[PDB]
């Protein structure tokens, strides 16, 4: 049933691969004002061994590398943002 439930209006960011486009990490608790830079930090939480200096995010698999400047609210995306990872 329902028996009461807490609703979170957080952002949904599914970090997929730029090759196999396979779900690597799902952050449904990201802030809108959070800058790309912060995004990286998160992914690190779970996997500390993986540093940001590597994790390469890109709005598209055939575009360019994203920059902190960009924001989950400034980007040409909505509540559900999609980022592509690229092995360095």
């Amino acid at each position: 049933g329902s028996s009461g439930s807490s609703g979170m209006k957080h952002y949904e960011v599914e970090i997929l691969d730029a090759k196999t486009r396979e779900k690597l990490c799902f952050l449904d608790k990201v802030e809108p004002h959070a800058t790309i830079a912060e995004i990286k930090n998160l992914f690190t939480k779970t996997h500390p061994q993986w540093y940001p200096a590597r994790q390469s995010l890109r709005l598209d698999p055939k575009g360019k590398s994203l920059k902190d400047e960009d924001v989950l609210q400034k980007l040409p995306v909505g509540t559900t943002a999609t980022l592509y990872f690229r092995d360095l």
